[PDB]
């Protein structure tokens, strides 16, 4: 014996097209994403000088929740929308070494059953009503097959700092209809991103499977799009001077020097109160100059700090976020700086 | 929905392929055994080195083959101190552009017939393991496995990719055992973590035998182990493998590793591979009861070219040619010919 | 060029799952199905003695009215459970040599267009509804495919007279998990329904689609439980001669001598109003001896008749049915003399 | 929903490798795409009128060892060439005989001869001798049984059949409204006429039915319509091959608005089962062709290397289903239906 020896079960798995049927993209929800998508390749490009927020959950673990805090979130899309260009987070999994919690498509029920088939089917379903209240969604794509899902409903993806250096998720990205962030990697490496950036803007020929759930060539056409985020390494790296640096080497490897910083996970140096500071930071980088900045990232959910386990509501179980008030604050202060920025 | 996507096309599935080459008696066998045989250098259980070695990639089946010849006869010759096993990578991934291996590209002109490649591939593995050279691969994607898994006997998680949930995933459903690369500028605490988290059942999306996506539970891999491939410096000194250890050992893994001789432990001086393996052979005679494995990028003939002109040499990272591989060969059998007596 | 020349387009196809997910058998359904395929096999063997009495619409072109006949004919199920087993007709299409509307499945919107996706979760949607009210419902399988889709909630199925003699309308009998009846053929050919059971009744290798929608090769088990149907030839064929010399024939075959008799079709001569008398002459079969008659099939509907166009709720689009009152009488009828048939055990 | 419902009877489902495995190893060549594409048009040409040569479906009634077809093929070969500007002959290659009875169940089914079921070696051994024929300069013909098999090989099919039991079947007709050859539809097993002429009708349409994909995938094929489909008199409770029945099958086919030129095929019930009279069959078929007999545009007959039948596979060449006419017999009906037809060809 050869084959599967440590594989204990292979179960079923609606493809992509179940779902599209139940749940298909509506005329709203197509335009919304067209344009934010559009919107944000015109920051990445240096056409548009409007800072892309991508704000909210670390994850999400209860569509309830994340439908109540977009709709607070919507009212200050609107409200800045001449200065930021406001899009929702909405990831479904944070990667984790050890065990734990696995992710909403993982584990929706939260307990560790694993019913990917009910997870897919959420995640696509919160994703169209965010939409189609006004509320686009930006995600990260961590495998190759869930995009085929829900990457329609997406207008903005990341590729993790674990991923960044990898192939096939450079691959992917070179296929995505959406703009794509690369973090730097977990030590602070920047290169790997702007590689990243090298290599998802031209073609790229990836396996994966058809929206019928057949395994398949995809040939991508490139992602002109594509930009590098700066979340801190052994130090963090949101400063002028870093941001100097970082825009430098792009302009040294040809490729856009627009990028952005996310105020949390290592630049924050994993505490939440500090998501501000950085934000503080960066407002004064744009009442300065700050013209290499193009957005920024934030933890943000309805009630501040985590727990390990869902028992309060529009609270984080993965990463710790800022509450609602000190995100009103913070979104406050980012557009009042950048006011100032695209006055000059 | 599929605005940057040029084409999707077909891809027989793994069955197809299984259809016209079977696994063989002689190659299950093989295989089975080398796994066996592996995991008991992993866990301690035999002091033989496992030893990793072939070209960067393969371009040639033909050269392959060749090469898998020869080393046929040192792996027999060598049997009670070494245990060989012919690198059979396909690809070498790289950043920037260039030749995407021989399941992208088995044509070696730029166009793309994958199913010819999955098709070389296997046939390649398929006749090695049949001639009694076992075969050892990187995988890249979550898909190809599926095609050829079934004839690998190690299997390595890139230093790339050492990071990457979805790569560790893989490996926790992966038959053989596993080598996980510390990162590209030196991090080996991923590779401790990789371990892991490979020893762990996950459920991973990916495709069945017939081609259709489906969800994979897998059992864990207990066989997994850490590759030192150097980083900002090399990494493969006593000094370093005795850290190493100590970091495996407070981590709960296994604190048996292997060493590569190539890459960034050779600064990319294929020429250095020899001092790297000197200095494991000198630690070996010393004590060296954590080394396990060594790796090494070895060809009929040295160093590298941009096209495939010269026969029996690399077209991706640089390698030893037949000589220095048989000095190599010698040099670490005869350092642990000792270590397996005291 | 040599492939698919004349093929206008290949179309997604969502696969059984996919509707089996949304739309998953309940318990009562399961229940129902399971029991009402017991009953009709302890009538196919001669165990039981009730008459099975497969009823309804010719096809269903509107599931709302097809739920409310199911409605008043559960009554009527319910009232006559120790003589009769009611099953309910739900035919999704009438297979026609001529152009027309071509089913629910095929044509749900009655418009033209294909949205086959749409009719197979409609006709779905409609069998796990009528098994819940406590209505269980046949079918005729015209394809290959199409049974994965919601055979798990049929309790009886035809194979229809064009069908019987196709050797991969028997395989699929073969493994189709409900009891089958066999047409005889549309000149009144016997012998293809005969030797179609016997094909059933064994294993077979046939090529089908899997529940998520791959091909593969199905090897059944055979199907115990089948029967066949007189429906009428170049001449009628309910008759008490007719049924005694197909009673013979079955016997000299080694299958079961228990037969159904429709009351429509070809042994009304299409004129629905018809299917009464046949059902009279069925009825004084039972009374006098009738032992081989294990079931009938009646073409009904809330409103009696047939029209081109869906204009009058509840009146077929197919062919001509009894109406409401009409049924009633012809289940009274065959309730009347049945009862009369199970005494004289 | 604990009480089981699905699958009862159900003993396995097991592993189908899909169309475009047997594809990829076996893809059709430039000459046989060739020679299909031609043989087509040709039959089209016989069936719409626009060319008097004769059809010839000859052949095995099944083929259960390709190296005998091969043979078989080689010698046919010599006289498809031979008599080209009177007949135009294409080799039967039925992989199976419809039975009622259980036995043998055809070479995709069991291409073991033992009843075991291999049908992925049957579907690549079907492949590679339709392929092998094509390659050789013969076109071959087939009976179209179920939806799926014809993904595998119909492009190497020049022309199919609808069998008896089947032409009467909507599924079936829908099948060859998109099959790529001409389709020949038989009459029901006791004379049934009307069936073919309304399949011929219905084939003609655009239709809706479900499928497999090359890649083994459900699917929903729309299809064009099939304007090259003729009727074939097979015989009934009495053989129906002679000039009347002719003539009064034709006024039927006009009457309905199509085709009125079709194929009387000199075996099955038009021979009462026993092969020796087929070549009576064709004999009147002859005495048509010199007389008049416009309305014929083809025949069909089971012929194999070797006549008579077998139960067990021992004798080579020589069928285990209906019962061939030997290869002597063969050469003599052919030669008798060529001279007969270079006679009528002549007439206009
Ligand atoms: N559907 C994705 C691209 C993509 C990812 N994986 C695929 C597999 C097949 C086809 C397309 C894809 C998009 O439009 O962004
Ligand atoms: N077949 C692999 C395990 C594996 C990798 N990818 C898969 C996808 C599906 C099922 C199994 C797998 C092995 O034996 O090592
Ligand atoms: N599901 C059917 C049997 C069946 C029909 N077609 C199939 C194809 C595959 C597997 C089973 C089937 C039943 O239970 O009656
Ligand atoms: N391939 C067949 C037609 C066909 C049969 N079944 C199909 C399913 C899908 C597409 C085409 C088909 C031909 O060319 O004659
Ligand atoms: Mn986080
Ligand atoms: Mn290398
Ligand atoms: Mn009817
Ligand atoms: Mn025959």
């Amino acid at each position: 014996p050869t084959d599967d020896i440590k594989i204990k079960e292979v179960k079923e798995l609606l493809p992509p097209i179940a779902h599209l049927y139940e749940l298909p993209i509506s005329k709203e929800a197509s335009g919304l994403v067209h344009r934010t998508r559009q919107e944000i390749s015109d920051l990445v490009h240096g056409r548009d000088k409007r800072l892309l927020v991508i704000i909210g959950p670390c994850s999400i673990h209860d569509p309830k929740a994340a439908l109540e805090y977009a709709e607070r979130l919507l009212k200050l899309r609107k409200q800045y929308e001449n200065e930021l260009l406001i899009v929702m987070r909405v990831y479904f999994e944070k990667p984790r070494t050890t065990v734990g919690w696995k992710g909403l498509i993982n584990d929706p029920h939260l307990d560790g059953t694993f019913d990917i088939n009910f997870g897919l089917r959420q995640a696509r379903s919160l994703l169209l009503s965010l939409n189609n209240m006004g509320m686009p969604a930006s995600t990260e794509f961590l495998d190759m097959i869930t995009p085929q899902y829900y990457a329609d409903l997406i207008s903005w993806g990341a590729i993790g700092a674990r991923t960044t250096e990898s192939q096939v998720h450079r691959e992917l990205a070179s296929g995505l209809s959406c703009p794509v962030g690369f973090k730097n990697g977990t030590d602070g490496n920047l290169k790997i991103a702007i590689d990243a950036i090298g290599a998802a803007s031209h073609s790229h020929h990836f396996l994966s499977v058809t929206k019928a759930g057949h395994s398949a060539i995809v040939h991508t056409g490139g992602n002109p799009d594509c930009h590098v985020i700066l979340r801190g390494g052994k130090e963090p790296n949101y400063d002028a001077e870093h941001v100097s640096e970082a825009a430098e080497q792009l302009r040294a490897a040809g490729v856009t020097d627009k990028l952005m910083i996310d105020c949390s996970h290592a630049n924050s140096r994993k505490d939440y109160t500090r998501q501000m500071e950085v934000a503080q930071d960066i407002a004064a980088q744009l009442e300065q100059d700050g013209g290499n900045i193009m957005g920024v990232m934030v933890e943000s959910h309805l009630v501040e700090g985590r727990q390990d386990k869902p028992e309060v509501y529009g609270k984080s179980i993965t990463d710790a976020c800022i509450g609602w008030g000190a995100t009103e604050e913070l979104l406050a202060l980012l557009a009042g700086a950048n006011k100032k920025r695209m006055a000059r």
